[PDB]
């Protein structure tokens, strides 16, 4: 029970719950009854509970509370709000609670990896250990969901609400096992995410980075909220277990990174993480599983999702904070989080969400699909195309 | 894994959880800065909610929610105001989270029952088997608080607040344990007693309703006291060895029902009253310096679950042999609400400010802050009085 181990496994839980429902969540829902829409509002409560908490963690970590003692009771509320959620029949009251959830769930982000930055004795030395342990327990959540279940005797839960049950179980433990956690000290303008941050707009390359960002998540989006669901649906099984190849691949693939962002140089690789989620989504495109070559296909998609994500989302920090003041790049950061990752993200879920039934839900299933799957990840794949050309020849930097 | 245990695991620790901070919360209330006075508030939190419970669980089913889901729901509340309620450090603060987490928990201890009672095929061979569980797992938390602590190399947390975490950390256990189990399904607020009210004309039925009531303020002595006494006169692990009254409770059952069909219900009752009267002597004379003082000791935790047995069961059963069929769990939750109820919350705030403004010590002396021996004489013959007014005033059939 060392206090840096200690810290580990508080990372690997914390990022273990959020991942026991997220990627299932689809299965069980369009088959409880929900429709796309409803679906995309209910994985657009993460992003609301995004760009809402920096507020909550100004309420959270302003007051005289130190932050494994908040953590204790935010895990569990959370567990509480969940399983009430996940007992719901209908969307109308299931919603509220995976907001509400949703809500009690995104400060612990803050919350954690300020527990662990705190209590490290070398930062440079521990940190980066302690926070790949949040991808380890993802990765952990997703093979207990997709591999284990059916190690002990049951079937494929995807389809039901245990992976909700599992997120509540874990935020109690995590609760409980905040009590030996150490004491972690605190530490009043509303307008800091933004304003701070707006003005750096003027610079070119900065504008053209940022939109190109906010358009590039909504595309993005759709991977989350519908991988799972058409991979299960075109044949893939115990989809959600191997959908952690884009996790391993992230792990593995970053210590590659440096030496490409050395090589080549920023902009190019920007638009490298671009054209492979381009790549990617032609994978999803064509894959079904009936024969080895669609399943390769499927399982190099899902590969280079965490190629892509280390492609872009590292370096693109790594720029914010190479291109911005250094009072103010955490501001920055704050910012671009804040609409591209937030509402890009709530954009694409929606967008793609109410997309899907307007345009792709199959009346009466055909050859196991109830979507025209290919179709929306060509959509997509099309959008990241044309979007990546612009920031191509519309940005320039050394 | 199955029908047969989930349930008994599920007892015990429901009130594994009411174990753990009832005993010790005196040492940490009173070693944290707390009042006599503010210590019996706290106690008696728990009787407020014990009886404003019913009004909580005639809303609880009233609206078609299955028992295991939420109980569930009143776990995780109640871990989460029970850590709340632990990180406080004044009266102030302390009070309104202690009076919330029981007003989750104490729905919890009917819902058990009826989630226990449903999903047992036979339930009066059954039943019992999961009700001793109970109080077994009030053992366990006793034991395990009380020993348990110094075993891994740590001293006493009786002063600390862990009692208050380890029942945080039980109830969201009992809580994700409410996953696995099994399925039990479910608007006068006057019913729980106004049913009963009419039953008190009835004079043994007076008698017995008053004189219990009286019966139930010194009895609370006991849970309030008792640990800080035990512990301040020496005796180590006290919270652990008060676990012999639950113990004795358990084994002095078998010899109950002999012992109620060989006198009656006047005296079998009134022997409730007169061994709570004599432990309390027990504890006004026993102390650990000498041997014999010790043995007393040891002998008051013994009586306290002989005394209870004696007079908890057999008023149990004199009120349904006196009670119309309907009436008879109306009658029950009448006496339950205003004698063991308000009589508790009585007994813990008079007693709090009873030693507060008579008994405390300006500078403690011998280890003792508080005139002990002199409070538990108080009370035991409080219990003489009422004992002999009891005597003269009650007829049996
Ligand atoms: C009151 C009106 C006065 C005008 C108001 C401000 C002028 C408008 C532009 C401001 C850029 C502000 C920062 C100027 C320097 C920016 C450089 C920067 O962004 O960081 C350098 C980084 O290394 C990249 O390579
Ligand atoms: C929310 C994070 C929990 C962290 C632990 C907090 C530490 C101090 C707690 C409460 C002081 C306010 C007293 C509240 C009075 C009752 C509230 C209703
Ligand atoms: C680090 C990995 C820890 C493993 C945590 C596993 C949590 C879920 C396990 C089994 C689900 C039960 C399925 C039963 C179906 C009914
Ligand atoms: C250490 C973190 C990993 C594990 C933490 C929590 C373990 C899973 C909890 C509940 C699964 C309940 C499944 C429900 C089965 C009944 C239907
Ligand atoms: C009935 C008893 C008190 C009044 C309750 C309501 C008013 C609270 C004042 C009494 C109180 O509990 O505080 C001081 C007391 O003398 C020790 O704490
Ligand atoms: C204690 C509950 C046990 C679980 C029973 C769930 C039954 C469905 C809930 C309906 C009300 C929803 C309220 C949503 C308000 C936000
Ligand atoms: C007998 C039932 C077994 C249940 C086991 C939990 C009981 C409490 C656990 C640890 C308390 C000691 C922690 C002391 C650390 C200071
Ligand atoms: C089920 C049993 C769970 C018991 C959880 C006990 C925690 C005590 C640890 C206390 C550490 C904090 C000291 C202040
Ligand atoms: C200012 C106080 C006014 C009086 C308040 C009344 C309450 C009782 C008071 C004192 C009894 C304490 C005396 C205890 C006897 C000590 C005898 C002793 O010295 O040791 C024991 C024995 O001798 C070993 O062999």
């Amino acid at each position: 029970m060392k206090t840096t181990a200690k810290l580990s496994f508080m990372m690997f839980v914390e990022w273990f719950i959020w991942g026991a429902w997220f990627v299932p969540l689809w299965l069980w829902l369009s088959k409880s009854g929900f429709s796309a829409g409803e679906i995309g509002w209910s994985y657009a409560c993460t992003a609301i509970a995004a760009i809402l908490s920096p507020i909550l963690v100004g309420s959270i970590t302003d007051r005289f509370f130190s932050a494994q003692k908040v953590l204790a009771v935010l895990m569990f509320a959370g567990a509480l709000l969940m399983y009430f959620a996940a007992q719901q029949t209908t969307f109308a009251g299931f919603f509220p609670l995976l907001l509400a959830y949703s809500l009690t769930y995104m400060p612990t982000i803050a919350l954690t990896n300020s527990i662990a930055f705190a209590n490290v004795p070398d930062v440079e030395r521990d940190f980066p250990r302690i926070r790949v342990m949040g991808t380890i327990g993802w990765i952990a959540s997703g093979l207990a969901c997709g591999f284990l279940p059916q190690i002990l005797g049951y079937a494929d839960i995807s389809p039901t609400n245990i992976p909700l049950l599992i997120t509540a179980g874990s935020s109690a433990l995590l609760g409980v096992f905040a009590f030996f956690l150490p004491d972690t000290p605190p530490k009043d303008i509303k307008v800091m995410l933004g304003l701070d941050a707006l003005i750096l707009l003027r610079d070119k390359n900065f504008l053209v980075f940022f939109f190109c960002s906010f358009l590039f998540a909504m595309p993005l989006a759709f991977y989350y909220i519908f991988a799972n669901g058409y991979l299960t649906e075109v044949g893939m099984k115990n989809a959600t277990g191997w959908m952690t190849l884009g996790q391993f691949s992230e792990i593995f693939f970053m210590l590659a990174l440096p030496f490409f962002t050395a090589r080549f140089g920023i902009k190019k690789v920007l638009l490298l993480g671009l054209v492979t989620a381009a790549i990617r989504y032609g994978f999803f495109i064509y894959g079904s599983a009936d024969e080895y070559f669609t399943y390769a296909l499927l399982f190099l998609g899902i590969l280079l999702h965490g190629v892509s994500y280390d492609f872009y989302y590292v370096t693109a920090y790594i720029y914010v904070d190479k291109k911005a003041p250094v009072h103010m790049r955490t501001a920055a950061q704050g910012l671009i989080t804040l609409c591209c990752q937030g509402f890009g993200s709530l954009l694409g879920y929606r967008l793609g969400g109410v997309m899907m039934e307007k345009m792709f839900a199959y009346q009466e299933p055909v050859n196991g699909l109830t979507f025209n799957w290919s179709g929306m990840w060509t959509f997509g794949a099309v959008m990241i195309a044309i979007i990546a050309v612009l920031f191509m020849i519309f940005f320039r930097e050394s």
